[PDB]
């Protein structure tokens, strides 16, 4: 029930609402 996209390769978009990749 959300999804934008807007994140690098492996970023997992973290609670503050921002794409940080997990790697």
């Amino acid at each position: 029930e959300n999804f934008a996209g807007g994140c690098a390769t492996g970023f997992m978009r973290t609670a503050d609402g921002r794409c940080k990749p997990t790697f």
